[PDB]
């Protein structure tokens, strides 16, 4: 099953039930200045949940484009499940059904839509939580030895300081003995062999300034389920970077480094910092040294990085624009509208960067052959932000392929001392 | 060799290296309102480090009495072998005299020429991004680099708030060998008690300001702290804290009073845990309340109450294991023998005040368990036992802990906004 038919399967099962169908919301949030890039389908309905904003439906379902980089960047090509960018699947109740309807949809859509055999299934609820537990044990009646009861960390979620807050039930998949990994709860649960595929959150409480809680005077559901996660599970895959959507994006990154090793983790890289790169342009965000600009110049010139390291001569990061808008251009059209503006954008940042990246990598490969230790000094990470364009992580990124580290504090010291200088 | 020969050496070792040896202050914290109790040996020498207060000596050593149960290890206590409420901690500071690559070589003298460890049994922990510690470690005092881990922010860098002084930290941990579980640090399984950290060892390099840039430190510290007991308990060949001398007559009695001969029962190693603790901070002038530092000290005791109940304690007991704590400890903290007929009221008191209510309480929680559907023990349940029988909720939820079921703390919150509203 192709992620497109799953996106359209999941849409399609939750507007069945009466859920309306709304679009993405751009990944610049505008309800929400203080956050930097949509990273969940719940950011445009935050107003709705508050009850600030009245809308004329109590249900919704999205596919949402989300980015988690400021934070999923420092995973990215190191783990089977992780990417900048991202589409969740999430269905809504804005104070109508509640945990017992929630469970049931999501089990059937998983057992019965998609047809995934319960053994391979792993359920999680918080631990002071009776309500989930009690639907999911004595209602549903999943086999209760792949069933976990967690703490507040990871199954208790809260709007901010002040709001709504309340527990949280999740679904994970088993990917089997020959990836490692133990079940949620166990000591290596970190590994990729039970991977999350859908959280869903219980709005059920409110916190005010002073602390107290209150019950939530129309209880709400908020869920996200990980659309490339899903489609590894429907496609028989291990990792994200296998399924369909992705597999254009990596032949072309190989075809651009001259190699025929799908296996090298710099192309899943650039694969999926392409997706953010152009998917972000396509919103409006330009490379810039602040705010949200700088964070899409970070992950380009970490792209481009990674194509030196694989060898690259010319100009390369644009060329994966054109894949891209071919294998998403259906669901969003935005991508095609902007197609040509994105890869100018691109273009452009990629030979800004480049007339400073070859002079910056020798400073770093010669520090990098020379060091006693296993830490770039704080002079060298500053020499290499201040004039050679590096950000700091992606000089992090390439001591970290070298089993080394960087001095932060040492680098900050130094900004201070720049201060001290103007 | 025993925790106060242990104790001593460690202030001798350091005195001779010209460190001004200072006694413990006190529990409850002079010039410091935002802090509970004395958690560190680190807190009365605060303004000295920040430059606030000037003091005739540049580098000291104390043994100081700390307290962490707030802000916190009280849910640790019993359930391993290495954590208390009350504690010692053996520190060594510098004031802007030396610094990293003296405090090391302190730290690994005290540890392997003094006390004698075999550096194979010793484990050695820097931050990442400290290539000082690392090269002091490695390449001057030469310690064997596969018991050597690189770690994180998270465990190796500390600061002494948002603001003020930062900077690296270095660990030793001793290794208890293939029987316990656990592996070194850094490892998934880091946690557990095979690889106990022992010594604690804060740089102060970086100062941060209001706006988060940093400095150099212009007079860079050392400030650093290990456990009396856990180091007793390696100089004594024990696995866990509470099998080291200073513990066992406080054990002994308890048994005695519960009427078992489980010595290792681990009720009676919280009740040996508490009365440290509620003891010297009574002797240190806190007070039960239902406010404060005094509502800390009550929940500490209501909880090693209870703890009496579970091992069927019938007569009112707490307040026996004084003396033989002031009987052990009173050479050390001669605070304790002057304030002995005191605490013992106070702590016999609080019993008999818990007593009206405890039994009936316990009534209702056994019952509650018997006919419980699920693991959580509902919120109005939670709420009725604090409200009408003075069970503090960490009461009741380290009871049900023991019966692998949770509490209802998002209920038992609801329920006392409610009351609130009723007022
Ligand atoms: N960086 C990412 N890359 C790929 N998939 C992701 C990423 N982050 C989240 N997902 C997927 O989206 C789903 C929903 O994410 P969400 O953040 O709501 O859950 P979560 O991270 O468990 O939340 P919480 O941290 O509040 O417990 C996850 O279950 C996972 O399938
Ligand atoms: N056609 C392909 N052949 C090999 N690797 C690929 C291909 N497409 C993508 N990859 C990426 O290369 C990574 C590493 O593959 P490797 O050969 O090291 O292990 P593997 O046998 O594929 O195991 P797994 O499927 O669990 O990753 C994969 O996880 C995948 O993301
Ligand atoms: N609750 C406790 N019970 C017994 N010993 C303790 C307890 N807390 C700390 N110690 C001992 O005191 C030493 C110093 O404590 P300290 O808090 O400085 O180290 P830490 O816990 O690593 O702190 P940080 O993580 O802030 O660096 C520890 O190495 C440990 O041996």
């Amino acid at each position: 099953m192709t992620s497109a038919e799953i996106r359209a399967a999941f849409l399609e099962f939750f507007r069945q039930r009466g859920h309306a169908v709304r679009p993405s919301s751009s990944l610049v949030p505008g309800n929400d200045p203080t956050l930097l890039f949509t990273n969940a389908g719940m950011v445009q309905f935050k107003d709705v949940f508050l009850g600030r904003e009245k809308v004329d439906f109590n249900r919704a379902a999205t596919s949402q484009r989300c980015v988690r980089a400021g934070n999923d960047l420092e995973n990215v090509g190191y783990t089977a499940r992780h990417h900048t960018f991202f589409e969740m699947l999430g269905n809504f109740s804005f104070g109508d059904y509640f945990k017992r309807d929630a469970i049931n949809f999501a089990w059937d859509f998983l057992t019965k839509e998609m047809g995934i055999p319960p053994a391979k299934l792993w359920v999680t609820v918080f631990d002071e939580d009776s309500e989930a537990e009690a639907i999911w044990l004595e209602e549903v009646k999943i086999d209760p030895t792949r069933f976990s009861r967690i703490g507040a960390k990871d199954n208790f979620w809260a709007m901010g300081d002040v709001g709504p807050c309340g527990p949280c039930t999740e679904i994970f998949y088993d990917h089997g003995e020959h990836v490692a990994g133990g079940p949620p709860g166990s000591p290596d649960e970190d590994g990729d062999r039970y991977i999350e595929i859908w959280n869903l959150v219980f709005m059920q409480y409110e916190r005010d300034k002073d602390g107290n809680l209150t019950p939530m005077p129309a209880p709400s559901v908020d869920t996200g389920m990980g659309l490339e996660r899903i489609a590894a599970v429907m496609q028989g895959v291990h990792s994200n970077y296998e399924i369909d959507i992705f597999q254009n994006l990596v032949k072309t990154a190989a075809a651009l480094a001259g190699t025929t090793d799908l296996s090298n983790s710099s192309l899943r890289v650039i694969a999926d910092h392409i997706r953010s790169c152009a998917f972000l342009v396509a919103d409006g965000v330009l490379p810039s040294n602040e705010g949200r600009g700088y964070v899409l110049r970070r992950i380009v010139r970490r792209a481009i990085r990674h194509g030196y390291r694989l060898g690259i001569q010319d100009t390369f990061f644009y060329k994966l624009v054109a894949p891209l808008a071919a294998e998403m251009g259906a669901a969003y059209p935005e991508l095609v509208k902007a197609q040509e503006q994105v890869e100018r954008v691109l273009k452009k940042e990629e030979e800004r960067f480049a007339e400073t990246l070859g002079q910056g990598m020798k400073i770093l490969e010669n520090c990098v052959a020379k060091l006693d230790g296993h830490v770039i000094p704080g002079d060298v990470v500053f020499l290499l932000y201040d004039t050679y364009g590096f950000p700091v992580d992606l000089t992090a990124d390439f001591a970290r392929e070298h089993n080394l580290s960087v001095d932060h504090a040492g680098f900050e010291v130094e900004m201070s001392a720049q201060r001290d200088r103007a």
